[PDB]
């Protein structure tokens, strides 16, 4: 006894993830603070063929979004092809097929643009232990083009969608690909999201962000990413709740849906915010020995949160979906699911 989904509208930089196990003095030789996301530097100069190198390097398809949108659509498996559709940019090489192939194979519609200025994107990806430090070579996905912005599939499926989801990482590249499709979803009065992503975004593209925030209906954390929001808004705080009501008020809102914002706290409760207050959702006790995998936690959350809000869910239980997929995905080597959910938002 359920419902079919509204459509959504998902955008990232679609990279594959080059993985390796690996110790604390590689990190420092190539000046990675354990546990963060950055973009390839200078500074990182050849740390893929080091990584390459490596014994069981493994060479999987990832980017925040993807592993979003794949992980709504196992939530959706009746409707593979009727649901999710994805944008962005890779090169048709061996990276590109892999990616595209295996997103297609989930049911996820690949409105993706094809370049030659570029390879395919990738990620450096440092596990030691439990943490994965990433490294990302965009590559192909910076030169997603207003060209294939304008092009009749992803006008199409911006058109029959209700709900846009952007992680903040597409704000490295261009924000005018973001802006436009904020209004679409306000000539549709569709729901628009946005992902924190990392701290780097708010140090270092906090104009890019300032622009996309008024029409920004929901916007998602963790605790790390928004001590570091406070942090560039000035706000005096060391309370995530404190900055999650000031989020709701205080950061301008041209909306009418009614702006909410989610931050999670691994294993705290997670905090979610709108103008009638702040609530705490509770994440379930897991024996944390079962624990394997905490890297795409935060776009495993996003997933069950989207599913669940495709179907007409409440907030409260958009976040107990999100708890349930993180908890399911952070259980596992990769981003890996059991053959169907056990949960029914
Ligand atoms: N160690 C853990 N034990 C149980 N659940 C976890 C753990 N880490 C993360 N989760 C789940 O994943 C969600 C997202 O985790 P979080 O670490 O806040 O995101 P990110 O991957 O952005 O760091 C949490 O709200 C929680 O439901
Ligand atoms: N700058 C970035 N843009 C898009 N995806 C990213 C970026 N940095 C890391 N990722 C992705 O983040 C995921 C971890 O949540 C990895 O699957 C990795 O591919």
């Amino acid at each position: 006894m359920s419902s079919a989904p509204l459509r959504v509208y998902v955008q990232c930089n679609p990279l594959l993830d080059v993985s390796a196990h690996v110790s604390d003095e590689f990190l420092v030789k190539y000046g990675l603070e354990r546990g963060t996301a950055i973009l390839l530097s200078e500074r990182q100069k050849g740390i893929f063929d080091d990584i390459e190198k490596m014994p069981n390097v493994r060479y999987v398809p990832g980017g925040s979004g993807l592993n979003v949108a794949r992980v709504a659509q196992w939530m959706q498996q009746a409707y593979k092809g009727k649901f999710v559709t994805y944008v962005g940019c890779i090169a048709d090489d061996r990276y590109g097929k892999v990616l595209k192939e295996a997103a297609e194979h989930e049911g996820i519609v690949m409105a993706v643009e094809h370049t030659t200025k570029a390879g395919s994107g990738a990620c450096a990806v440092c596990i030691t232990g439990k943490e994965r430090t990433l490294v990302a070579d965009l590559g192909a996905a910076n030169h997603l083009s207003s060209e294939h912005m304008r092009s009749p599939a992803v006008v199409r499926a911006m058109d029959e969608s209700r709900i846009f989801y952007f992680s903040g990482f597409t704000l490295t590249v261009d924000v005018n690909h973001v802006l436009q499709a904020c209004r679409k979803a306000r000539e549709v009065d569709g729901l628009f999201m946005i992902n924190l992503s990392a701290p780097f975004i708010m140090q270092f593209f906090s104009a890019q962000l300032g622009e996309v925030l008024p029409y920004t209906d929901i916007i998602v954390a963790n605790r790390h990413e928004a001590k570091e929001f406070a942090n560039m808004m000035k706000w005096d705080t060391d309370c995530v709740e404190e900055i999650a009501r000031r989020a709701v008020s205080e950061v301008p809102y041209t909306g009418t849906k009614g702006r909410v914002v989610v931050f999670t706290r691994d294993i705290e409760s997670t905090v979610l915010a709108t103008k009638d207050g702040v609530e705490t959702v509770p994440v379930p006790q897991l024996d944390q020995d079962k624990v394997i995998d905490m890297n795409g936690a935060g776009d495993a959350f996003m997933g069950g949160f989207l599913s669940a809000y495709a179907v007409g869910k409440d907030l409260r239980r958009c976040c107990e979906t999100g708890h349930y997929t993180a908890q399911e995905v952070i259980q596992r080597d990769g981003c890996s699911f059991p053959e169907k959910p056990s949960f029914s938002p």
